[PDB]
């Protein structure tokens, strides 16, 4: 059972990041080697949310999220590498925003801007496997951190 673990920062800003959202794990399901048999193959995406509380739209009207993690290789900068352990090979984890596109993982590429209401707001995401070749079985755990940008 593969996972991706997210950790954010608790910081004073226009909103307060929810204490559940700031440290969470997403379950990606078993790695099906046959359905990830060639570069570009993807698994079925799994949803997760980053919830923001007590937002004040006089301070910021929009929010976006940037993720940081090890890119699986230079040719796939929007695919997270897996933790070492034997771990699965030729497969990593992607993070998608509401546009459906996978995000670059360098801490400076922000997701689709989301217009805030006062109070609580949810920014929805998805995670999935992305094959860089013929995947091989093994543990599939990834990690990323995130930061919220307000405008």
């Amino acid at each position: 059972g593969g996972t991706v673990h997210f950790k954010g920062e608790v910081v004073n800003a226009a909103c307060a990041v929810d204490a559940g959202s700031v440290d969470q794990t997403v379950q990606l399901g078993q790695v099906r080697t046959a359905s990830l048999a060639q570069e570009g193959a993807t698994s079925s995406a799994v949803g997760f949310n980053i919830q923001l509380n007590d937002c004040d739209t006089n301070v910021a009207s929009k929010a976006a999220v940037a993720f940081l993690g090890t890119a699986i290789d230079a040719g796939h900068t929007n695919v997270l590498a897996l933790q070492s352990s034997g771990s699965a090979t030729n497969v990593g984890v992607q993070i998608l925003d509401r546009t459906g596109a996978a995000l670059t993982l360098d801490g400076a590429t922000f997701s689709s801007e989301t217009t805030l209401n006062n109070g609580t707001n949810t920014i929805p995401f998805q995670a999935r496997y992305f094959a860089t070749g013929a995947a091989t079985p093994g543990a599939a755990n990834a990690d990323a951190t995130f930061k919220v940008q307000y405008q």
